[PDB]
């Protein structure tokens, strides 16, 4: 069976293997090329995927996510006390590590973030396998740069579970600069910018090329900036809608506003297409249907600020890195969120018109080049 591939994001994750020259990112059971890294416990049975998240309105605190968050840290660590002030899921110390704590079929059980994963992992694997036909062993798992030790180990762990003979842990960045090929000899040493905003994580990384060998020279970014945060913005801003035109706050029904979010999020994907998308929710609140649209312009505006701090980020990674805009040779975008026009305009003006790299999809260019990474390997 061939290696595969794995990116294994903080929201999505996504499977591609290397096959007859090409790279053949494989889509899942309802025909997603990236599946969500959503986990769900009810009473009859577990949830992956897909159909975890399309359930996570009716189910909150059976349903988890952002596991990547808690990977191969402590229960004590300042970044999981921070961050578990907003997960709808329980998580409980375990002689010093963190465990998620679910109900499952009637009963109360806990599991490592580690195992989590690994459910996702088991996914990534038995979508592949139905794609080839046979079964998968051997795969090429990617992780930010930034991760250190236990991290990795954790994310190597979770492959193991989940009957994956991990070949080897590579940085997301690096991965990247393999699916456009940017890691060829050229006898010469060659800076890469590596521009990630995915659905919650902002990365930026300089990655310095020559011989074959990659050094990240720097870093940067935002663990709290994504998608995720731009969908958070149409919602304040529907709310405020519905409330004018029937004067009822839906802030309080947990499930009106998680119904909207999910009409948000979708209609900010054919924005980056199209100039404006309509909301059609029957029967948000009480039984008034929520029937309106955004234009491509508010939805700029109402995410202005984000996106322009954006930038912010780059300059600091650049200082860092010791090197001038002119120095930079290619500029790679990465994670979903690259594919607004705006995001790509205002890198595309700070790099005075420099040419982006985007011609392979963004949320798929990391699992491009795991793939290419994985079939060397083997
Ligand atoms: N056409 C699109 N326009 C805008 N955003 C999009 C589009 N397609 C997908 N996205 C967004 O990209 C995000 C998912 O990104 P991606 O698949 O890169 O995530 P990820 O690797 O899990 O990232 P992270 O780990 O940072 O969350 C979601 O917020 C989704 O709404």
């Amino acid at each position: 069976g061939p290696a595969v591939g794995i990116d294994l994001g903080t929201t999505y994750s996504c499977v591609g293997v290397f096959q007859h020259g090409k790279v053949e990112i494989i889509a899942n059971d309802q025909g997603n090329r990236t599946t969500p890294s959503y986990v769900a416990f009810t009473d009859t049975e577990r949830l992956i995927g897909d159909a975890a998240k399309n359930q996570v309105a009716m189910n909150p605190t059976n349903t988890v996510f952002d596991a990547k968050r808690l990977i191969g840290r402590r229960f004590d660590d300042a970044v999981v006390q921070s961050d578990m002030k907003h997960w709808p899921f329980m998580v409980v110390n375990d002689a010093g590590r963190p465990k998620v704590q679910v109900e499952y079929k009637g009963e109360t059980k806990s599991f490592y973030p580690e195992e989590v994963s690994s459910m996702v992992l088991t996914k990534m694997k038995e979508i592949a396998e139905a794609y080839l036909g046979k079964t998968v062993t051997n795969a090429v798992v990617t992780v930010p740069a930034y991760f250190n030790d236990s991290q990795r180990q954790a994310t190597k762990d979770a492959g193991t579970i989940a009957g994956l003979n991990v070949l080897r842990i590579i940085n997301e960045p690096t991965a990247a600069a393999i699916a456009y090929g940017l890691d060829k000899k050229v006898g010469a040493e060659r800076n890469v910018l590596i521009f990630s905003l995915g659905g919650g994580t902002f990365d930026v990384s300089i990655l310095t090329i020559e011989d074959g060998i990659f050094e990240v020279k720097s870093t940067a970014g935002d663990t709290h900036l994504g998608g995720e945060d731009f969908d958070n913005r149409m919602v304040n801003h529907f709310i405020a809608e519905f409330k004018r035109k029937h004067k009822k706050d839906i802030s309080e029904n947990k499930r009106a506003v998680r119904r909207l979010r999910t009409a948000c999020e979708r209609a900010k994907r054919t924005l980056s297409s199209s100039t404006q998308a309509s909301i059609e929710i029957d029967s948000l609140y009480e039984g008034i249907d929520f029937y309106t649209s955004i234009t491509r312009a508010r939805f700029e505006e109402l995410n202005a600020d984000l996106f322009r701090g954006t930038l912010d980020p780059v300059e600091k990674a650049l200082r860092d890195a010791k090197l001038d805009k002119s120095q930079i040779h290619d500029i790679v975008l990465v994670g979903g969120s690259t594919r607004i026009p705006k995001i790509q305009k205002l890198l595309q003006d700070f790099f005075n018109g420099k040419e982006l790299n985007k011609s392979i999809n963004p949320d798929e260019a990391v699992a491009y080049g795991a793939a290419v990474q994985a079939a060397i390997l083997s």
